[PDB]
């Protein structure tokens, strides 16, 4: 394998035991692992993560020249189960805000408009995440929204600018996706009005469905429906149907979604503090 050799090539050098210090563990068995540690020079508290090691290329190729105040930065990267430093976010991932708390349309739409922000640019910058959830959003404890995982990207290009490959988690997959038809960078728009659905719910539709059985309602059912849209203003529901509209050039765009009535009721970042306490409180 030669792209064991590719991956060597641009990731040093420089021993990072001694470039950071305080090595704290927070990782688990997904893979793993990850630690927090502090720079020694400046005193930053940074994230260090420790079968494809093509994605692991993709990550660090798209994350390093892709970087923006609304995705996890990468910072740097060291020699070997491999050292990737990015920034840390202590205030963890959106899915424990999302099944343990209760958001108002004014924190919704505070997470939407800065998830919006990071997929714009990616958009212009020819990346498909191709993996929005909640579990990709990191939270900061100032109430910092971040995209992280570009694992699953697509860099596309005027001349091959689709892709029909089935890439992401079932739930939170187009139906373009799921059918295998030729599909852009608004596929991210509707894992978006899933993530929304998610911050309404506490879960994206057909969970307690198999992956399969929900990829086939994706396919046959298309626009999910909320359990109580009455619960939501007309503003709210006008900007779901957006993002999980089933005519691709009917769908909006990142750029368009910005301008949104909905985004006009968002609250300030610190309104997601408390629910940053109370997700660290119910997960305790
Ligand atoms: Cl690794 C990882 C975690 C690790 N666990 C964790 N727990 C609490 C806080 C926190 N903060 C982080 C992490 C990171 C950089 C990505 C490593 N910066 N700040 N991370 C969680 C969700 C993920 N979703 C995708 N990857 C994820």
């Amino acid at each position: 394998e030669e792209i064991l050799e590719k991956l060597r090539s641009i990731v040093s050098v420089g021993d990072p035991k001694k470039k950071y210090t305080r090595f704290e563990k927070i990782g688990q068995g997904a893979s793993g692992t990850v630690y927090t540690a502090m720079d020694v020079a400046t005193g930053q508290e940074v994230a260090i993560k420790q079968p494809k090691k093509e994605l692991i290329i993709n990550e660090i190729l798209v994350m390093r020249e892709n970087k923006n105040p609304n995705i996890v930065n990468y910072l740097d990267s060291y020699l070997v189960e491999l050292w990737v430093v990015m920034e840390y976010l202590a205030g963890g991932s959106l899915t424990d805000v999302v099944t343990e708390t209760c958001m108002d349309e004014g924190q919704i739409a505070a997470v939407c408009r800065e998830c919006l922000q990071a997929l714009e640019f990616l958009h212009s910058n020819q990346v498909i995440h191709r993996n929005i959830k909640s579990d990709n959003i990191l939270l900061g404890m100032d109430g910092s929204v971040k995209l992280t995982d570009f694992g699953f990207c697509a860099q596309i290009t005027p001349e091959q600018s689709k892709r029909s490959t089935m890439v992401g988690t079932p739930y939170w997959m187009a139906p373009e996706v799921v059918t295998r038809k030729a599909y852009g960078p608004k596929v991210d728009i509707w894992s978006l009005g899933i993530m929304a659905i998610e911050m309404i719910e506490g879960e994206p539709p057909y969970l307690n469905e198999n992956p399969l059985r929900a990829l086939y309602l994706i396919a046959t059912n298309g626009t999910p429906e909320l359990q109580n849209p009455e619960k939501l203003s007309a503003i709210f529901r006008d900007f779901l149907n957006r993002c999980l509209e089933m005519d691709v050039e009917k769908r909006g765009s990142a750029k368009e979604l910005l301008q949104h009535q909905f985004l006009k009721i968002a609250k300030p970042l610190s309104s997601l503090t408390p629910l940053i306490a109370a997700a660290k409180e119910a997960t305790k």
